[PDB]
């Protein structure tokens, strides 16, 4: 198993960390456009293997040969979003991105898994699929993972019970994209709406919409970075291992949610072969318009491309 | 248990975050003296447990109200010797502030002098104050081994006494892979290499960062030291501790085996130096005992 | 952290060879009446510390001041079952309670709702402080069942199971789900009924293929999550027996549901919303429980 | 990656535990002779993932057929030494054995890798070799493992130390073949010839040499099979992730030690294609005579088969 892992920024290093540690890899590669980062962080992971107990091989480049033959590719490549920037304006620079990355890891990389993290992900999980040439099955994104996440977190403060014995259910993308269905969402098996009142629960809702800007205005630069990242390794774990993990992704949807072709967070079974299953829950009237609404926006945008 | 980090940058956040999902401490607080820092990367951190599978209570601050009755306190505050010195000094006077007996782990260079300031200003017995350095040393030194016989890290054992650079005292004869010495598997030349690398590791990766210094290694290297503290291991690492005679050196901090429990410092190991090391290792503990002098 | 590890058989040394592994106590006492087969246990789980990297002091014994102070103690002791495993239960906690003045009593030995009681009471000790594992390994069956089905992840799977074992045993099915969604919404109702039937039959499924003993491997498993949730303050919400005192309309009776574990034992007790048909479930075992603890 | 594991006992089913947990392979296999044991083991096992949060598939059978195409085999069938049989007797039932095993195992996987668990271990290993007809480099037996971490566990009760930090180099077979190497022996990289009396050492080496005969005193009946398991483990996580990690073990030599053919306990590192190097330490002149004197034993024994 050999992993490459685009940018060798906070969550993407932070990623490449976990990862060599997990020993979900023999072979990892941190590959970045600027030299010396990414030496320097995976030879720095690589020396703590003495005390984190892992022979992962872990090293950095600045040249895509190096990520041949990779069985899964990580792309966390971008930035954020300097406060002051515009919507489009980042929509471009990022697609750019994302293409130039994606045509060069197939260009030493056939049939790998994709994984993306850059923003704005819905968008950028399509841009890497049409550049990959791969079926919808082996390019996805990350971004459920880590509202779900939030969103438990705030629900433990709430209950002061584990995060290990809560469900949170995210669909879609991210800020008014986002779309939690409170109905599947559990505390050990209980429904929150059965344990916690409707305007508590909004609340919860609305701190996990704007959970990233919440972690930016307390770094003053820069943004969130271990959730993303442990976000993005349970996924990744997933596909390894071949667990048949259910988790809520963005992927190209063929039918389901009268939704069709466009990338949408939906909770789907990852496997050795990506996405293996497609859930389409139960969702109420409100939800269901909110997703398909989001989904045609970005159909817009991907056309501006 | 009760764990107080002090300083939020790559080193102490590193450190939180993986003291975090090992789950060694119920109660885990980073603290900055600049604001939100710490506040967000505890809140990162926190929301990362329904994936990584924890409940480790993590909060950031910028009160040491927060840290009150920490049983570890681990100090990464810093920037050299006289501006870190006045950090680590103004932070251990305000731990000891709310803590009265914790175990103080130091991290901030200039390393040995660094933790005989935090020593001499909390007030704690020597066998509760103690410097990480060596077991990174150590594991740089065992990656390097590693990479030129092509064999597992942990199956490498690396003996490396002394400060960072130049003051640093890797002991070759208790240098070994599964029990081998090196200088049976390499050549005295390679051997020389290796050890050079090793000495100016911390530069190597600065190098390539450009910007700020390794954390990754340093940060697996203070939590196995904690690791040992808080399941009581008993794990024999090479920490910055006050001598009191063993090697002809008195006093000053160096870094030596030390067993390392619930208590602390629970034994020093005075291990047999050739002349040359031994000659070393002295040379650096004035050098670290000239600095704390003047300080 | 000292936990002591009453019966060194099948579940007992399962659970403390778990237990040394994941170094959740500085030391670990097994305990049992048969002299040699603790200490040669505990010795050859010692042994394997170089290996899976723990250096837990486990020690074997069959002299009970070695279990002194211990805050949490295993009772996995226990060979009419009701009686013999009773009289046990009974010596076990005398013992337990000459050397540990206040101690977490987890108790595994069956039939486990009535032992629990058995136990407690002997202990003297506040119910907070005394439960029962059950619950969570029959949720490890019906989850692992439901993953067959839906060939999901185990992780992914929630299955909430009341009461005691057997026909007492009450699956509540539309707190079952997998990521969040009702298990209604994905099986079949005959499916679904087969599903909990078998995890209704699931220790008797196990001990029919090995003739002799039982399960120990998902029962030790079991009780590690419980005794993790207590040593590291998870506050987990898992399914185990304990003291009911108006709940579910039971009272005093010992029985499964949702409880909170932290270090002080049970922090709460989980009330669910349960139909008509679970309801009188629960509450005709808690009375059969109750039966039984009177006659003892 | 699967796994089989011949024999549903205590090591082999402690063992196919341990792996199932570890999530070192997708598929795990439990075999054994006896209709019902490997099936209710394997299910109560598999029911344990839930909560040992592990989804690796455990299956129990008597039916080679389901070993298909196993990427490692351990054979752990048996029921040595009673309290009173012979090593002849022993020698010649289990040598039976495991070549009905291993002959079984090879119909239905064509390259595995061996890893033979069964007493006398040096001679099994040497029979689980000829019938397989793999390149001894794929056949390796558990001995040096246990040996060594039992000696390390009795070091650290010495000393009060981790036994983390305790390396005990252990080469040769058990009992009168154990040939524990004092000069490789260490803690913290320290000779223990360093640190204790000769005469407390001695006691050590010995103990060591009867560490199974200590347990078999206790328990009255069986044997010794954590350390045992979590011995096996330890080489087949190096090889599954390999790790590259040198571990004692009985392999077919060629030459060094002055030793050909048979099979000796020798420091070798362990990667995935089992065998990848034979490590030729420098014996002193008592050691090497030990260690070339018991593997004439072994040819002598294996040549009466
Ligand atoms: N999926 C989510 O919900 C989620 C969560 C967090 C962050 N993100 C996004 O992930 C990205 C990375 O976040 P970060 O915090 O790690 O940022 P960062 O700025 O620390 O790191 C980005 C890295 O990308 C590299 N880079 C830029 N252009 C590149 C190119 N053409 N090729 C290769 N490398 C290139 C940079 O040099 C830099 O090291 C951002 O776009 C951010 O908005 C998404
Ligand atoms: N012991 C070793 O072998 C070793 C290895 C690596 C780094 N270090 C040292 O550790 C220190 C931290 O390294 P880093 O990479 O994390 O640095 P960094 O620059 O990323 O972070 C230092 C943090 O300290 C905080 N800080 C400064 N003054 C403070 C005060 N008075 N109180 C509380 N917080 C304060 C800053 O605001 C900053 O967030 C440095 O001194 C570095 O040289 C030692
Ligand atoms: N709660 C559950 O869901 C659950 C699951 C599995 C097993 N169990 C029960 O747990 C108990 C143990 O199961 P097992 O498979 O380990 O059994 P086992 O027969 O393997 O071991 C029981 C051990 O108890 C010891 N013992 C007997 N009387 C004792 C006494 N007075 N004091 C101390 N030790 C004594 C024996 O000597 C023996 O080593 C049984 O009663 C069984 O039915 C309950
Ligand atoms: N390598 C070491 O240092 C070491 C350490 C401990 C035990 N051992 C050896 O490992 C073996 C097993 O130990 P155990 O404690 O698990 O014993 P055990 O008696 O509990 O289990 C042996 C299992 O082998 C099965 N078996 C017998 N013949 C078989 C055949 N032809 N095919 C398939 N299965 C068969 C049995 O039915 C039984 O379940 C013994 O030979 C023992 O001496 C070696």
């Amino acid at each position: 198993m050999k992993i490459t892992v685009i940018g060798a920024g906070n969550v993407g290093a932070t990623t490449a960390f976990r990862l060599a540690e997990k020993q979900l890899a023999r072979e990892l590669v941190l590959l970045d456009v600027v030299e010396g980062i990414p030496q320097g962080k995976a030879l720095d992971m690589y020396e703590s293997g003495p005390v984190g107990l892992f022979d992962t091989k872990v090293t950095g480049s600045n040249d895509y040969a190096d990520t041949a033959n990779s069985d899964i590719v990580i792309i966390t490549a971008g930035l954020p979003r300097k406060p002051g920037m515009t919507r489009e304006d980042l929509l471009m620079k990022n697609a750019g991105i994302v293409k130039e990355v994606t045509d060069n890891i197939m260009k030493h990389s056939k049939n790998p898994i994709i994984i993306v993290v850059s923003n704005p992900l819905d968008i950028m999980t399509h841009v890497a699929w049409v550049r990959s040439g791969l079926p919808k099955e082996r390019v996805i994104g990350m971004a459920g993972v880590l509202d779900a996440a939030r969103f438990r977190s705030f629900i433990a403060m709430e209950l002061g019970v584990s995060m290990q014995d809560i469900n949170a259910c995210v669909l879609g993308g991210h800020g008014d994209a986002m779309v939690p269905v409170v109905k599947y969402t559990t505390v050990a098996g209980i429904p929150i709406s059965d344990l916690l009142p409707a305007e508590t629960i909004d609340k919860l809702v609305e701190r996990t919409r704007n959970g990233g800007a919440e972690i930016v205005e307390h770094l003053k630069q820069g943004s969130a970075f271990y959730a993303p990242a442990s976000s993005v390794v349970e996924m990744v774990e997933s596909i390894v291992l071949d667990r048949k993990r259910v988790l809520p992704c963005a992927v190209g949807l063929e039918g389901q949610y009268g939704i069709d072709k466009t990338f949408v967070g939906v909770p789907v079974k990852l496997g050795r072969n990506g996405v293996e299953q497609i859930y389409e829950i139960n969702l109420d009237q409100a939800d269901l318009d909110l997703l398909q609404k989001s989904a045609k926006i970005v159909d817009e945008n991907c056309k501006m491309l």
